[PDB]
């Protein structure tokens, strides 16, 4: 059970999705700290909603889409379409992230940590949140300390 929509999720809804992501990536070798660092980012990007378009502007593929706001959305949608996966789908977006780790896509090493180091890291969820912000997301505004607060919140509130 997951929420997939072009709407901002409440805290209760985000928790359902966040637990799902933790369970999924745990089977693929990621630490809870690394996953929660990423979840703290996903909360700011999309309220952890795989269905969400930047500005709620549905169908604008030049702008952000999905958990991590792939921008342009076509960076992800083209991939899903080419891979025969449904683009508006929780697992399809988790598969993209796994593809990125495996193929060294998206990540730029600005903090002396590679994407492969990241997913195995037991640094704090706050620290990993900030590394993921800087290395993977890279939004126009870099000053979003709330992402580390959110990372720590998920680490404490999920199993
Ligand atoms: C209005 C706003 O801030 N939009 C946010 C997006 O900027 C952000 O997506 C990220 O945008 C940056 C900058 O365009 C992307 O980084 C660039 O990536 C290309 C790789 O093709 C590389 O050539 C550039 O060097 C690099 N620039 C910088 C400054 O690092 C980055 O890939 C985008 N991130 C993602 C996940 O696709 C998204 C996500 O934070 O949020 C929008 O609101």
């Amino acid at each position: 059970m997951v929420y997939v929509s072009n709407k901002y999720l409440t805290m209760s809804e985000m928790k359902v999705n966040a637990q799902y992501i933790l369970n999924y990536l745990s089977s693929n070798g990621w630490t809870k700290q690394a996953i929660c660092g990423m979840l703290g980012n996903m909360q700011s990007e999309s309220t952890i909603n795989p269905g969400l378009w930047q500005n709620l502007d549905e169908g604008n593929t030049s702008l952000g889409f999905g958990l991590v706001q792939w921008t342009p959305a076509s960076n992800y949608i083209n991939w899903a379409n080419s891979q025969g996966l449904p683009y508006k789908n929780m697992d399809s977006e988790l598969k993209r992230i796994i593809w990125e780790v495996n193929n060294n896509a998206q990540w730029i090493n600005l903090r002396d940590m590679t994407f492969k180091e990241y997913i195995k890291s037991t640094k704090t969820p706050r620290e990993l949140a900030m590394i993921f912000l800087a290395s993977y997301e890279r939004p126009a505004n870099p000053n979003q300390p709330e992402r580390g607060d959110q990372a720590e919140y998920w680490y404490k509130n999920l199993s």
